[PDB]
Order: structure tokens, then sequence, then C-alpha cells
């Protein structure tokens, strides 16, 4: 759980401008969130990555975790395995705003984050779930109690993000 380079926004959420895939890689964390759908079929933004860099190993893990088990729900996480990634993948989903899913589900979805002391973490429902970044990093921000290492890929959006919380 190295992480280097980051920028203090509050006592416990820290951000950089770093693909989060790079910083798994490098910090080798115990827990890293992947954005996810209910049913674990990783697309294109974070979650795809993340399989990517596993040569597909965490897709087949997910898919037979959801046939086993079933979907989960909005707002709903599990806990699989971070294969060369981390040591363990908090697989936690967004609401989707744009299909009209209730952002007040953000909100239950990163509690999710308080059960584990440190984890690397994209903004979730930031990209194809259509929510505005500001409002995730604020939601996050108020909700989340443990360490959280947020990773932006962006560099437009997070000097956007930086600013707005001055
Ligand atoms: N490699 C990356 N590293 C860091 N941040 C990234 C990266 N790729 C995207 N992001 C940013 O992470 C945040 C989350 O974006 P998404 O991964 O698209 O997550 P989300 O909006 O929750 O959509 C989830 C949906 O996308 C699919 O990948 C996934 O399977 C699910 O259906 C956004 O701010 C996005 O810009």
């Amino acid at each position: 759980n190295s992480f280097s380079g980051y920028l203090k926004l509050t006592d416990n959420v820290y951000i950089k401008n770093a693909d989060i895939v790079e910083e798994a890689k490098k910090v080798k964390p115990t827990v890293v969130v992947n954005a996810a759908n209910v049913y674990l079929k990783h697309g294109g933004g974070v979650a795809g990555a993340l399989n990517k860099a596993t040569n597909n190993a965490m897709q087949v893990e997910s898919d037979d975790y959801i046939a086993t088990n079933g979907p989960l729900k909005v707002g709903g996480s599990c806990v699989l395995s971070g294969h060369n990634l981390a040591k363990h993948c908090l697989h936690v989903v967004g609401p989707n705003v744009n299909k009209g899913e209730d952002i007040q589900l953000l909100k239950s979805a990163y509690e999710n984050f308080n059960q584990h002391e440190v984890l690397l973490a994209p903004l979730l429902s930031a990209g194809i779930f259509g929510a505005d970044p500001i409002h995730s990093l604020r939601v996050c921000v108020d909700t989340v109690r443990t360490n959280v290492y947020l990773a932006v890929f962006d560099k437009n959006l997070y000097d956007k993000l930086v600013s707005s919380f001055l």
C-alpha cells in the first residue's frame, strides 16, 4: 500500500492524475475498486482496463460468480480476487444515471468503501454511467471514512475536480 504523489483533499481522501491500472501495478494495494454494473460485464471504462490487465481472468471469475449467485444490486458490491493487481477487487455498482437510476444511490455505493481501511478507487458513476464528476467526488468525501486514494486518468477532468475543491 505505497501511495506516492497524491494530493490531500481531506483528512482521508487523496487524489492523483493517473491510470488506475498503472497505480495498482506500482502500489500493490490490498483493495482496488472497480466501477461495475450488476452483471459484472466489464465495459469501456475502468472495468475493461482492469480486466485487460488481468488477461481476462477477472471476466472469467466474474461470469462464474454471477452465474452461481446472481446479479448484484445497484448500490451494492462484492469482493472478488485482485489477480495480479491487488489482493482483492471490490466491485461496486454505482447508479446508471443516463438510464434513469436514482443518483441518491451513489451514497449507498460509496458506503461500501467503509468496510476497508484503505482503497485505490476511481470516481463511481462519473464516466459511462453519466453522473456529474464533481458531485461524485463530493458524495465520496461526505460518505467515506476510511482512507481512499482516487486515481483520475483524464488531466482536464483532474484539473477541474481539484479546482472545484480549491
Ligand atoms: N484507466 C482509468 N483510470 C482512472 N480513471 C479512469 C480510467 N478510465 C476511466 N476513468 C475515469 O473513472 C471514472 C469512472 O468511469 P467509468 O469506469 O466509466 O465508471 P462508471 O461511470 O461507474 O460506469 C460503469 C460502467 O462502465 C463500464 O466500464 C462498466 O462495466 C459499467 O457498465 C470516470 O471519471 C472515468 O473518467
